[PDB]
């Protein structure tokens, strides 16, 4: 393991936290994938269902120069 | 420049890597969703939730290089 986890009840909205250890005062762009709110860079998922459960990865790109930062998070949807 | 697939719900689909890869190079493959043929992604019994944009990533065995391409899936039906 070592990957933090979010649990949410089915049909609820969720704001998925980006877990990349990012630098303050850097203006990242964000990408989100699935591996097969005042928190920056979170991914909003509305009306969650069971099929949404799985592992997600956010990646932050510096606008200047070729550098990025990635972190993972687990989602578990619990209800029918 | 990115291709799209339409499929009837509950039908299977094999999602193609669209990376312009070299024949005879032995890549390993990863697949993500953006929120026998080598390197394809298998998806059985499609439903509407499967619709979206997908990305294959082929890794060169040397580890220093990879090549990716994206593809869209649209699941359709009547009810």
């Amino acid at each position: 393991p070592g990957t933090p986890e979010v649990k949410v009840a089915s049909s609820e909205d969720v704001d998925l936290p980006c877990t990349a250890p990012w630098d303050p005062q850097v203006p990242y762009t964000v990408s989100w994938v699935k591996l097969l709110n005042e928190r920056p860079y979170s991914l909003k998922i509305r009306n969650t269902t069971s099929s949404n459960s799985g592992t997600y990865r956010c990646t932050l790109q510096d606008p200047d120069g070729q550098r990025n930062l990635s972190g993972k998070v687990i989602l578990r949807v619990t209800g029918s």
